[PDB]
C-alpha cells in the first residue's frame, strides 16, 4: 500500500536527448531512428525572439549551422525541415537506442512523466496533468527547452509533450511532436496568458477512492446524488462538469471498493461545501486532481 | 520556474534489475558485476516466514534451487551467501550494463529515488525521505521487494536502500545494500512498530526557501528569533531541534535569497503557531518535509 507522484522509468527515453546548438543558442533534442526533433527558436537569437519570422531565418542557415552532439559523440545534420513549431533535423547515424515509439495528443486531464533535460543531459523525472487551460505545472530552468513529456504502454514509449516555454506565471507551454502547441499559445515573447484553470473532477474522485484503498474513509457519508445534482455544485466551485463517460471510467475503481460514483459524488460535495477541517487524505491537505483513474488502478492494484 | 517532487532518471538502475526465484517464492534483485543481491526472505515459503532461522533455511538450499531471469536470460547461479539481510548470488555473467557505483547508508532526513520494480521489470519512479524513525512512506505492493533506492552523483550511482517489508501503518521498512537494517526492525512476521515520527525541521526552511525562489513570499515577516528560542516552540509541535549544523547548510539559499536562517526561523515559528488559514505555500496547504537543502538548490539553480 501507500500512494505517491509515480513517474514512468525514464530509461528508454534517456538513450534518446541530444544537445542541439546553433550558434550560441542551445537546447535539447529528440534523437529517434535518423531524425533529430527540437524546438525550432533554436535557430533564433536573442534579438530574433521578440517578433522572429521562422522562415526567413531558416532559409538563412544550412546543415552546417547546426551541432548535435550526443554525449560525445558529433552527429553530422544531412537535412533539415520544419514543422509548425518544430524542427526535424536529418542526421547521418540512426539511433540504435530508438525505442518502440509513437507520436500522442493527449486530452487535458490526463498525465505524463516529463524528463527535464538540460544541455542534452537527464536532471530529473516527474509526474504531471495537461490542465484544462493547456497548461502544465512544471518545473523548468533555461536550458530546458526540448525536454519530452511521454507515457509508457507495454514496450512502447508514447510521446506527447515538447516543452517550449514558461508564462509569467510560473506555469509551462509546450507542442506536441508534430509541432502544434497545446493552447492558444505562440512561440514569441508577446504578450500571452493562460485561460482561467478549472478542477478535474474525475481525477479527484479517483484519488478519492485511492484513499479508501489505503484506509482512509472518514469523509464517507452515507448519502447519494444525480449527476445533475451535483454538476450544479461543481460548476459553483470551478470544477470540470461529471458526465457519464466518466462515471463509466471509474467502473473498476467503483467495484473494487464498493461504493458507487454517486456515494462518492456525494462525498466530494459534502468537502466542497464545508472543506476539510484540518483533517488530511493521503496526507494532503487540498484536494488532488493530478492522478487519472488509470493511475490509481496501475498504482493500487 | 516551478517546484516538483523529482526523482533522479533512472535508466542507470533499470539495466541492473532482475527476477529472483526460489520455490515458489518471487522477488526482486540488484545485478551489479557478477553477483546479485536480494532480500534473504526469498528462500522462505509462506510457512518459514513467522520464525524463519535463515541459516537453516540457506544451509537446506543448493545453487540450482535459485532461478535468476534477466528479461529472456537465464543466469546461471554459481554460489551464494548470506550478508546480514541480504543473499548475494554469485553468477557466470558479469552484467554488462554495470554502472559505476557504491553502495551508501543514509541518515533521517536524507531524500532518495526508488525504482519500484515486480517481477524483474520497473514500474515507475518516486522520491521519498528517510524518515526520523527510520521508516519510509513509499508506495509497493506485493512482490516489490528488492526494489531499491538509489541517489546520482555525476556518472556514480549510490545505492542506499534494498525494500523488504510494510509495517501495518502502511508505511515500508528495509536495508542497506550491506543486509542492515533502517531501524530496530527484523525480517520476521512478528509484531513491530514503528516509532513516532518528527518533522524534518531543516527541510521544511529549505522548502521556505524554495517558496521564496519561486514568489511565495507572504508568510515572511521582519522579526528574528534565535536557535534556542526557535527549538523551544519546535519541541511542542513535533518538529526536530535545529542545530547550527542546520543553518550552515542553509548558507546557500539564505545568501541567495538574501533572507538570514534566523529571520526564517521566525516565519517558520509563527507558521507553526497560527497555521495557515487557508492559504498555500507552493501549491501545498501543509508543510512539507521531504525536500533537502540539496533537492531544493538542484531544481532552483541548477
Ligand atoms: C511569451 C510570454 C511573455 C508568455 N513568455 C515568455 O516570454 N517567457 C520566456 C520564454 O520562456 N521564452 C522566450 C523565448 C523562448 C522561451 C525560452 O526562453 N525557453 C526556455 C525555457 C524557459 C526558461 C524558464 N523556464 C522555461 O520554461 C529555454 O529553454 C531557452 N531559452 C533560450 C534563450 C536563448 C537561446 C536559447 C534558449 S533555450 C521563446 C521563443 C518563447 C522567458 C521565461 C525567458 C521570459
Ligand atoms: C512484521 C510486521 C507485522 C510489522 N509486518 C508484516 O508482517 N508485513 C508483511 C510483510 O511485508 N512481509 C511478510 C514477510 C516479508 C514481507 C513481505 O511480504 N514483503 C512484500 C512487500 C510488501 C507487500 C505489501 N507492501 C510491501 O512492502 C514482498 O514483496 C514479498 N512478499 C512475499 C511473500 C512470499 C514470498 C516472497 C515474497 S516477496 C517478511 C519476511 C517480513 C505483510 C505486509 C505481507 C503483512
Amino acid at each position: 500500500s501507500g500512494f505517491r507522484k509515480m513517474a514512468f522509468p525514464s530509461g528508454k527515453v534517456e538513450g534518446c536527448m541530444v544537445q542541439v546548438t546553433c550558434g550560441t543558442t542551445t537546447l535539447n533534442g529528440l534523437w529517434l531512428d535518423d531524425v533529430v526533433y527540437c524546438p525550432r527558436h533554436v535557430i533564433c537569437t536573442s534579438e530574433d525572439m521578440l517578433n522572429p519570422n521562422y522562415e526567413d531565418l531558416l532559409i538563412r542557415k544550412s546543415n552546417h549551422n547546426f551541432l548535435v552532439q550526443a554525449g560525445n559523440v558529433q552527429l553530422r545534420v544531412i537535412g533539415h525541415s520544419m514543422q509548425n513549431c518544430v524542427l526535424k533535423l536529418k542526421v547521418d547515424t540512426a539511433n540504435p537506442k530508438t525505442p518502440k515509439y509513437k507520436f500522442v495528443r493527449i486530452q487535458p486531464g490526463q498525465t505524463f512523466s516529463v524528463l527535464a533535460c538540460y544541455n542534452g543531459s537527464p536532471s530529473g523525472v516527474y509526474q504531471c496533468a495537461m490542465r484544462p487551460n493547456f497548461t502544465i505545472k512544471g518545473s523548468f530552468l533555461n536550458g530546458s527547452a526540448g525536454s519530452v513529456g511521454f507515457n509508457i504502454d507495454y514496450d512502447c514509449v508514447s510521446f506527447c509533450y515538447m516543452h517550449h516555454m514558461e508564462l509569467p506565471t510560473g506555469v509551462h507551454a509546450g507542442t506536441d511532436l508534430e509541432g502544434n502547441f497545446y493552447g492558444p499559445f505562440v512561440d514569441r515573447q508577446t504578450a500571452q496568458a493562460a485561460g482561467t484553470d478549472t478542477t478535474i473532477t474525475v481525477n479527484v474522485l479517483a484519488w478519492l477512492y485511492a484513499a479508501v484503498i489505503n484506509g482512509d474513509r472518514w469523509f464517507l457519508n452515507r448519502f447519494t446524488t444525480t449527476l445533475n445534482d451535483f454538476n450544479l455544485v461543481a460548476m459553483k466551485y470551478n470544477y470540470e462538469p461529471l458526465t457519464q463517460d466518466h462515471v463509466d471510467i471509474l467502473g473498476p475503481l467503483s467495484a473494487q471498493t464498493g461504493i458507487a460514483v454517486l456515494d462518492m459524488c456525494a462525498s466530494l460535495k459534502e468537502l466542497l461545501q464545508n472543506g476539510m477541517n484540518g483533517r488530511t487524505i493521503l496526507g494532503s491537505a487540498l484536494l488532488e486532481d493530478e492522478f487519472t483513474p488509470f493511475d490509481v488502478v496501475r498504482q493500487c492494484s
